[PDB]
Order: C-alpha cells, then sequence, then structure tokens
C-alpha cells in the first residue's frame, strides 16, 4: 500500500491508503466510530484482489485532520473530503463502499459526482429521515465524556457486533465522536438523489432488519437494488462484511 493526503475544500487534511490493483477502482467510506483499519480487519479488502482500493479517514477520525465542531462534521463535508479523494486519482469512473453512516456518505456523493459509476450503501438506506436532537445531544455528551468509548463498547458488544468495531471506537478522540454525533443535525436528515441514469446504486442490509421499508422505498424511488445477508440486526450484519466484498468482487468483474 502507499499512502495518500490530499486536502477537502475547507482546507482539512484527509489521508488514507491507496492499494494498486488492474481492476476497477472502489473507493470505502467508514462508519462514524470506525477509521480506515476496518477495512483489512472485516476481511472485506480480501475479498477484492483486483481492485484498486482507496480507502480514506474520513475527517476527525485515524490520520486525517482534526474537527471539533458539529458543522464541521456536517454531511456536506464528508462528501467533499471523498470528493477529493477522487480528484487526487484521477479516474472518470469510481465504485464507491460505505458502511452505516459510511453508506450515507457514498450515497450523498453518488448524487452529485458523476465520476461514480456505482455505490454500494452497506446498512444504510436512502430515505428522508426524521433526527430527535435531544437523542442526539444526549448521545453526544455520552461518547465525548471520559466514558464514552466504554459507552460504545458496551452497546456493541451487548449487540454482538464483530470485535474489530467493537475495537475501533476507542481510536476515535473523544472530542470528535461528540463533533460527528451533533454534527447529524447539520443536513444528514434528508433523502439522498440518483446523480446519472446509469448508475448502479445498491443497499445492502439484514434480512431480519426491523425496517425494511426505507430499503424498498430505495428500490421504487432510486432504482436501487437491494442485497440481504443472513443476519437479525444492522449491527449483526457486519460480522458478514467479508461475504458481502465477495459478492461485491461479483459485480465489479
Ligand atoms: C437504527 O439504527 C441502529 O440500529 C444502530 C446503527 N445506527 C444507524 O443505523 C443510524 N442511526 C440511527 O438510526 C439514529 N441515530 C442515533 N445516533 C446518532 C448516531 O447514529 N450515532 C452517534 C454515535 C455514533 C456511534 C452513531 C451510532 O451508531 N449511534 C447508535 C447508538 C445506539 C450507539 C445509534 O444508532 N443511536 C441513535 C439514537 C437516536 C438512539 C441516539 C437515528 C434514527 C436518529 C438517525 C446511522 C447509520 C445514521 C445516522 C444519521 C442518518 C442516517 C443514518 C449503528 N450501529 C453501529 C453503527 S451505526
Amino acid at each position: 500500500r502507499d499512502v495518500f493526503e490530499v486536502f477537502s475544500r475547507d482546507g482539512t487534511p484527509i489521508r488514507g491508503f491507496s492499494r494498486p490493483g488492474p481492476g476497477e477502482t472502489v473507493v470505502l467510506v467508514h462508519g462514524v466510530a470506525m477509521d480506515r483499519r476496518i477495512w483489512a480487519e472485516s476481511g472485506f479488502l480480501d475479498a477484492l484482489p483486483d481492485a484498486h482500493v482507496l480507502a480514506l479517514d474520513l475527517r476527525g477520525r485515524g490520520e486525517s485532520g482534526r474537527v471539533g465542531t458539529a458543522e464541521g462534521h456536517a454531511l456536506r463535508r464528508y462528501v467533499e473530503d471523498v470528493r477529493a479523494v477522487l480528484d487526487r486519482f484521477g479516474r472518470a469512473r469510481y465504485s464507491l463502499f460505505g458502511t452505516f453512516f459510511g453508506g450515507r456518505i457514498a450515497l450523498q456523493v453518488a448524487a452529485v459526482d458523476t465520476r461514480v459509476a456505482r455505490a454500494f450503501s452497506f446498512c444504510a438506506h436512502a430515505e428522508q429521515v426524521e433526527i430527535p436532537e435531544d437523542a442526539v445531544e444526549e448521545e453526544a455528551v455520552a461518547v465525548e465524556g471520559p466514558g464514552g468509548h466504554a459507552y460504545l463498547r458496551d452497546h456493541f458488544t451487548g449487540r454482538g457486533a464483530p470485535p474489530w468495531m467493537v475495537e475501533a471506537c476507542a481510536r476515535v478522540d473523544p472530542g470528535e465522536l461528540g463533533a460527528a454525533t451533533r454534527g447529524l443535525l447539520h443536513g444528514s436528515d434528508r433523502r439522498t438523489e440518483r446523480g446519472h441514469p446509469d448508475q448502479e446504486l445498491v443497499l445492502i442490509t439484514a434480512d431480519g432488519d426491523a425496517d425494511l421499508a426505507p430499503f424498498h422505498a430505495g428500490e421504487r424511488r432510486l432504482g436501487a437494488h437491494l442485497w440481504l445477508v443472513d443476519a437479525p440486526t444492522r449491527i449483526k450484519a457486519a460480522g458478514r462484511l467479508a461475504e458481502v466484498g465477495r459478492r461485491v468482487a461479483g459485480v465489479l468483474a
């Protein structure tokens, strides 16, 4: 792997790795309490042996610049972070894959960037969501304080998350956990749109998801394809991420 840095629209440095390959260029977008190490740890990366893989750390996570404000964590800023990565590698065609909120990011990048030929959203749908201000602020307080990593660890353990997902939370600065959480009140509630007719949009979730309605809504509204994995919940579906990688590799082939 090679490392890269790019600068987002607002000056934030965005750092990542490039794993060269002869195949399609795939850009990987992690979730809120994660960093780019999840792709190797989950087995997703080994499922794409031929692809040119680009994996960034979103702002405030991993090796990328610190933010520390809620508006700095607005959805539009993460979209700018990903588009900067698309600029550095100069391709006309990219396939994006995002986990959890990273899926929402990938969908929004697809809406605005005609270089995105495919976008895959793992365990996130594309529809409008009502965000309860009070509960999100409460969660920001929990995650940003001294007990914040333990709060997330305990929650994800108790819901059967894979170990890599449990462990990743402790690698995120508590101040950025709080700011990213508050950032969800700045634009993340809106639905995403289709960027252009030829785009391939894929949503992935647990067959046991308690709320499949918005996933079906995306099939209808966006012409998205819905992929199911065997799991009772979205968190547990993350145990199937390597398997999903193999299915992505079948599309890219
Ligand atoms: C139903 O969702 C689940 O089954 C768990 C699942 N979450 C999500 O799919 C989505 N979100 C949510 O549904 C709600 N949102 C929350 N908090 C905002 C939020 O998400 N976070 C703040 C901390 C950060 C780790 C992240 C998170 O995970 N928090 C958990 C908490 C229980 C540990 C958490 O969901 N809390 C809740 C409350 C309200 C209880 C505080 C909502 C409807 C208000 C948007 C994410 C992907 C998203 C955010 C914005 C736009 C669209 C989607 C995940 N499992 C692992 C990673 S994401």
